[PDB]
Parts: C-alpha cells; sequence; structure tokens
DNA sequence: TACCTTAATAACGCCAATAACACAATGTTTATACAGCTAAAT
C-alpha cells in the first residue's frame, strides 16, 4: 500500500536475524546478547 | 551494534518455626566417709 522498494524492509530484518545469531553461537560459553552490545560500545569507545 | 521495557529470572532481604544449644533443678549417680559393724588381733 505505501511505495517503496521491499529491500530495506528485509534488509532491517536480515541484519537483526544475523546479529542475533552471531550473539548467541559466537562463543562456546553463552553470553547475554545486552551484555555482549555494552562490550562492543565499550571496545569501540576504547578504540577512538 | 540502540534502547528498554516490562517483564521476567534470579539473586537477595525478611520472617515464622524450630531443633538444638543451655541452664535449671532437682532426683538420681557418684563418691564419700566413718562408722558401727566386721575381719583379724590379741
Amino acid at each position: 500500500r505505501k511505495g517503496f522498494k521491499f529491500s530495506t524492509y528485509a534488509t532491517w530484518w536480515i541484519r537483526q536475524a544475523i546479529t542475533r545469531s552471531i550473539a548467541d553461537q559466537a562463543r562456546t560459553i553463552r553470553v547475554p546478547v545486552h551484555m555482549i552490545e555494552t562490550i562492543n560500545k565499550v571496545n569501540r569507545i576504547k578504540r577512538q
């Protein structure tokens, strides 16, 4: 009904799924996704 | 590579009850004696 390309709607869902999969199976020991995101933000701040 | 929200999970606090400590107190146990009894003595 809205006039827009479907690629962006598909892209957001694909990106969310990939990030979630990486966090869930990223390490042999399961680590919380919220804990992982804060660690990623801290690492980016340290790099800057 | 955001947030959070709320909710929920899980920790935690608090509170009963309580078994166990604890002492008490006696009545027992124990030891005691000292004692009239007894063995030996004489």
